[PDB]
């Protein structure tokens, strides 16, 4: 297999008339199909159920964007049977063949970019560029993992020779596993978590997040058209913990790939450590569990650049990112200049229906709104509210960009992942204290430093204990291939997505010697 | 750092007078040193305790090889504090510096080879060549990991460039962890499990197996002489579960490296999945948990070659190997010729005090003897006893080479790891059935095939589901570098020792971007 | 550090309205700041002096373009102390960190391109594209040396292993040195000569040429903003030989990097060979000392292409280039056709104030004008004046494109570097004689051949003894990375700028063995 060197899919900015026209057409097509029903996908076919799940438009929650089938334990078991049956032959496909299948899926997804973007807009409340970045990243995962998988092809392991013998070490896939995907990047991360394991010969049962079932189904339309053999990829939308719990605890689930809340991640990791009755392996569980990410700014920084980066990082997709800047740590010299600029920029941000391409759409659901508002109430007792902190008018879950100042480093709003448009500003004496405050959370996902001082930057490179660190730029939007993505501490297991190392997680090694 | 290409340390056969002279002197000096007391090693110093542990000679258990201090929770806590304190600076040593320290330790161990071999002979009942192979493998781990660690040095990660930015991904060590080592390779595997993590910047608290505490202390003498900084490696001999449980469950233990029984491995993996109160990471646990390893022989094999390899694999170090051939699976045409040859060879094996360099020494302890004898009783009601099946006369824990035949594949003696000189022979119709029977256990560590038929060998290459597979040779004695060692299924987490991939297990990745 | 593969900075052609608008705005900003005073830069701070230096506009020499401080011996000593103090820690920065610092400086310079170009226009009389090429090359040196330095990182040397030992060879920087920079490329070469040594851990005291002190100061503004630690780079504008002589002869100057006249280069090289009282090393001196560069044209050439290349090479930046075509060597068959075309093109060239983007601006100074006019008088006695040879009207130092024909190969104007718009045309019998005449000067910097005859080209490749040879194109404008730049013979020490080899000149090697 020889293809062009990997490049990232360009993120559409919609600065041309053609791009804007194309988006409007896609938004129209998608909403004309709001009445659509999407079944489960099990063993190469769409399989419907009696019960259904409804997906709402968070910008207008009285509007249904689609319905899906609803998997229970029986359908989970059917999918598991199909996945193991498929594994028996899928594991033996030449890598070149599996990689070509991924490349086909990427081509198909690229051809449907605007459609998927418009679905993100209506289903999960992404503005236009957030939607485009999401789909572009999905394409990137497919393109990148297709290529990366070839690096592991038979026989890939470097061994020391021995006289009179062939010694051959090589990788083999694990088996059938479960993917539990997030609602915040329900094309990108949904896709990456499935296609990584699948690329190297595993099979996957995927549970989309409840809030993003329609767009997950559309991704499955792509997998189906690409022609993954029956059972290799399976789609099980479901309500609550039933489907996920059943699979995570199953003796015949080989691995679990999870991205979501720490609460759920902790339960999954604990369950994975147990031997279910009749289980014949040690389960692998990969969990990516969010962050409490800070941007540090010191007095040497470009304060305008810092303010812009902070606003993008804090409020892009309404702060609903594992990488979102939820803490702003300012040294004394930087405090007033940076805070004033942050407030000025943030107060100018628009909030409204996502299809209108506002700076912020709504938060994703009534439950998310409740959680964010509850944290805003907690914050009023811990820090000083200086901007936003309110629900905005309309049935859509519009919350204003929110800033708290004078926040104690150990306050709940300075420690707990709010996953909404809520920034906590912490004043510190100097850069050393800035690093101390940055490090003192249970998390370790993203972090940023705005500074011109080389010694501060290089010190942070060593000592700011986060998996993805960025200097003099936004701390969100990690690009596949460029910035291996994954954290430390309670941000999860450091499974670095969009990196060569990711695929190794879904392989085991065999060493075979022949004495002639 | 530039050194000679890795080569395996030659295993001494003691066929020259020089080698015999050197070994006799080493054995005499070790024997003359019986009763020596060895303290704990914590924070760069030897630390004694009021309570003590006794290590017996299994060939003559009235004889005390030595005693050691005995760690409890307080000493475990002291070691953990020392290990984290050391980690703060050890993690920042240039890799070349850490690797040179390992190379020094290897040089010191090589200079003490005969002494360490002699200590294994007396303390764990290895004959002379088994002792030499053990020490040689320890030296190999040090030499190999010293070089392998350099492959991970700053900044090692291949990433995709991005305009206007430096993107730099690199590995960092995890922290302080615990090593729980086995009695059966208490120089080799004890050393490997410690020095691998340490090479790349971790710190380690090591608990030797109770039956092998003296030789563990001697390895620590080498570490101390080599000059590992205080706290980098710590030695905590202990009785029963206390030290191990306290460390495995501790919120501040970062990783656990375990080799031993499945029963204990299962508890460790489950405990590692839990978040202890105040814990701020997802623990990594690496477990290697034994096997129920088979050699298949078909009617095309060299039956004499097969019989010799089976006898070596089954009875080397009294069958007390995770890799030991405990099942012999014979196709119908191979059954009579191979079994007759195996019985003829096995009945000639000598058994006696390890110092006499017999074919078999004693099993390691009174408890091990009890277990093996218990399994022999079980075997008598499951298969047909055709050789051995008894304790021999004498105070030492001597058990005769034992063979059961016409053993049902699902018999306890065909499924459960006995870890003694007990071979179960299973008669099958053809090679297809041989593979079925071979695969149908909870384990997947080592396996072998004796066959001249290319199609059978290549079939097994794909379908015999074990991590370490050998054709037309013994299935024991995996060499560092040559044969990455580790299994599938309930043989553990497939942490391949003596391979480049091993060190990756003790590192996390950081990705740092600077936008200029 | 992973950045995009090196590419050369595009040279602006000003063919768009936006580019022209941008230049006009930059010219306005620069002239509004003609009243500015620029201090020395020593130990991380701007340090003023009582006395000052004035910089004039060579297109209007009654107009001051800026003033600077004026360093004497005391300030040179202060800078040397600061440079050695800085060296003690700068030498120990990881290469990745030093390279990132360079990349930052390049980014800052790129953002200030038009400003620096406009300063070159007003201060040294470059037209628009000459100014853009100069700044672009400066950026190229920073980008290229940042990357090239990583090729030398610890431990870079390939050595033969020896049993029982680590053998590690690696590079270390030399110390503090002095850079003596030219006026003709006072952004590009000024920058390259400083940042090359600095990249690999040296520290530098830089003396700008008197005619280009303002633009040197602006380059130092960039270094300051980039955040080079105090003492790493120092800026010492000065009048006459005082500062340069003091530093070149100093026992504590480790290396000297010089570009300029042969007269001065010869003195520097001789001084560098001496042991100053108390000196504890052998000084390294790198000198690049100009040329007497010829273009050969034979009768097989594209005469129109040749004429254009000759005019560009002879008269670009008024012939004030070490690489300038100052000799045109024509075989008999090429003589009339090429000369006629050269005269026709040259007579159409505009000469005037540099800001108007004429083909030629003024020569750089009253002293340069005097020298060029004096050579024109010498030429009238040696060859036949056929074009130009006159000062043009206005206070600016405008000299007409000048051509002498029938010039004897050993004439002063055919041997001595005029460094002005003066071309000497020499008629020869054939290509062999063309090469003989081309080679018979004390110099060996650039050379060109216009010919379609493969045998002539490949013969010149071997036998035309110049460091930078060009076929069927101009002989000026060597690009960083593409064309390592530096000559033979009295053109200097062959320190190839914009090449991997350049950085080796500023390093020494250490070999460290450890016997284990
Ligand atoms: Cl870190
Ligand atoms: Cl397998
Ligand atoms: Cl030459
Ligand atoms: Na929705
Ligand atoms: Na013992
Ligand atoms: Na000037």
């Amino acid at each position: 297999m020889t293809v062009e060197p990997f490049r990232n899919e360009p993120i559409e900015t919609f600065q041309t008339e053609e791009a804007r026209r194309a988006m409007r057409e896609a938004l129209r097509r998608v909403r004309e199909e709001f009445g659509r029903h999407y079944p489960l996908y099990i063993g190469g076919e769409w399989v419907d159920t009696k019960e259904r799940m409804v997906s709402l438009n968070p910008s207008a929650p009285s509007e249904v964007v689609g319905t899906t089938a609803k998997a229970g334990k029986a359908e989970a078991e059917a999918a598991l049977e199909a996945a193991w049956k498929a594994f028996k032959t899928w594991k033996d496909w030449p890598q070149e063949d599996r990689s070509r299948l991924l490349l086909k899926a990427a081509a198909l997804m690229r051809r449907r970019k605007r459609e998927l973007e418009a679905t993100l807009v209506y289903e999960v409340g992404k503005n236009w560029v957030e939607a485009s970045a999401d789909v572009a990243e999905a394409i990137d995962f497919i393109e990148y993992y297709a290529r990366a998988a070839l690096r592991y092809r038979y026989p890939a392991v470097e061994v020391v020779p021995y006289p009179g013998e062939d010694n051959e070490s090589f990788y083999v896939p694990l088996g059938a596993g479960v993917v539990i995907a997030p609602w915040n990047f329900p094309v990108a991360i949904f896709t990456g978590m499935i296609v990584g394991p699948v690329a190297v010969g595993n099979t996957v049962i995927a549970k989309p997040a409840e809030d993003a079932v329609v767009v997950g189904a559309k991704v499955f339309e792509i997998f189906h058209e690409a022609g993954f053999p029956p059972g290799v990829v399976n789609f099980l939308p479901g309500v609550g913990e039933e489907v996920g719990a059943y699979l995570v605890e199953h003796p015949r689930i080989r691995f679990i790939n999870f991205t979501g809340s720490l609460e759920v991640g902790l339960k999954i990791y604990e369950a994975a450590g147990r031997l279910a009755p009749g289980q014949t392996w040690f389960k692998r569980a990969y969990v990516e569990t969010g962050g409490k990410d800070a941007i540090i700014v010191d007095e040497t920084a470009d304060f305008d650049l810092a303010a812009e980066g902070v606003v993008v990082s804090a409020y892009g997709f309404q702060g609903q990112k594992c990488s979102a800047a939820s803490r702003l740590i300012l040294t004394q010299g930087a405090y007033e200049p940076v805070l004033e600029r942050v407030l000025k920029r943030a107060e100018r941000l628009s909030v409204g229906p996502a299809e209108e391409n506002p700076d912020l759409g709504p938060v994703v659901s009534a439950e998310q709104e409740r959680k964010v508002l509850s944290y805003i109430e907690i914050g009023k007792n811990e820090g000083q509210l200086v901007l936003g902190g309110k629900r905005l008018e309309g049935e859509g879950y519009f919350i204003a960009p929110t800033v708290f100042t004078e926040v104690p480093p150990k306050a709940r709003i300075a420690q707990e992942e709010i996953f909404g448009p809520v920034l906590s500003v912490i004043r510190v004496k100097d850069f050393a204290e800035a690093l101390e405050v940055a490090n003192d959370t249970p998390y370790g996902l993203t972090g940023g430093v705005y500074s011109r001082k080389r010694e501060h930057l290089e010190w942070a490179r060593r000592e700011f204990h986060v998996g993805n660190l960025y200097f003099n730029r936004k701390i969100t939007g990690a690009l596949v291939g460029v910035q291996p993505f994954g954290g430390f501490k309670l941000s999860g297991t450091n499974a670095k997505t969009g990196a060569l190392d990711y695929l190794r997680l879904f392989l085991e090694m065999k060493a075979v010697a022949e004495r002639f």
